[PDB]
């Protein structure tokens, strides 16, 4: 599967995650941005989370549709480059 | 080994880790559930974790039994479906 | 690289981790070994961390030893049962 | 691609994370270097994060760059010494 393709899945899965973020736990657009990095890289700080079940839940599908697009997405990017 | 195999082996530790953490910790079931995506993912928010001995040794456990397990599912996951 | 001399490292790693963070930061011998499995798993819930400079060191280290050491018994630990 | 020359881009990497997080965040570089490694190995424990919008982005960047990188060396490294 080619890089670029991976890229774009990578990019809907940051819209995804920071869209609902912000509209199912209320932060700001850069917090949640920045909050879905944070999660679909697996570094996962705790500065911020889901506070209500539905963010919890929404969380768990991030988790589920972020961290191997993201992980494929990094080692393509590093292969490319190096 | 077969992607759907993978698939029941990941559903029984989330069983797993979700009764364990909902009966040792007391945390609700939303929760616990919600809690061991978020470490057999290894994003860890701190959100929550275990505060007694039984449930950090537990959580050990689920460390060993369910990040491998997680990962090989993600990964053929997103074969799968890509 | 057979499986098993793998799991003598990780163990070895989990001696270290486990010493370490109870001497530098003082935690029981029971959070220190749950900080230690946190912490190679690369889960890294925050609950516990090093507040000192030579504990800050000590866990650049293990991160160092341990997290590639982990990974790889985790997995093979999945060949072998599975 | 030779271990030695991931080593040196894992060795930019943490200078890029550590000053970055020291002149954007405003903690000590001790701090910052700790909180490089533990974001690149993605533990993420959360006793440091960055409290600014162009932390946050930085953060992004050194995650993007820093997480691949890290991660090959440290495997590399495994390979090298077993
Ligand atoms: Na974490
Ligand atoms: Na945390
Ligand atoms: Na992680
Ligand atoms: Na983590």
């Amino acid at each position: 599967v080619p890089a670029t393709r991976i890229l774009l899945l990578v990019l809907a899965v940051i819209i995804y995650g920071t869209a609902g973020f912000h509209f199912i736990e209320g932060e700001s657009w850069t917090v949640s941005l920045y909050w879905t990095f944070v999660t679909i890289a697996t570094v996962g700080y705790g500065d911020y989370s889901p506070h209500t079940p539905l963010g919890m839940y929404f969380t768990c599908t991030l988790i589920v549709l972020g961290i191997g697009t993201f992980a494929v997405a990094v080692e393509r990017l590093l292969e490319f480059l190096i």
